[PDB]
């Protein structure tokens, strides 16, 4: 599935924010607008036992271009809380949902 960073107007979001994936299908963030943007995902809010180092940028990382991307894949079912950290008060948070 893809995913923008920041929507089309330029709002500080996810499009979409909040989705649902089969185990091991392919998440592809891409640099929409609004940047820099990353993805962090929360380690109190995903499956337990999941490593978020594994699946999340570092906090410091940051896609500064138009048409960046990174890509992950989930295989734990579970929700999954994520957001960018530099606009995480913004409300740039989303969930994903692995059924
Ligand atoms: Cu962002």
């Amino acid at each position: 599935i893809d995913v923008l960073l920041g929507a089309d107007d330029g709002s500080l979001a996810f499009v979409p924010s909040e989705f649902s994936i089969s185990p091991g299908e392919k998440i592809v963030f891409k640099n929409n607008a609004g940047f820099p943007h990353n993805i962090v995902f929360d380690e109190d809010s995903i499956p337990s036992g999941v490593d978020a180092s594994k699946i999340s940028m570092s906090e410091e990382d940051l896609l500064n271009a138009k048409g960046e991307t990174f890509e992950v894949a989930l295989s734990n079912k579970g929700e999954y809380s994520f957001y960018c950290s530099p606009h995480q008060g913004a409300g740039m948070v989303g969930k994903v949902t692995v059924n």
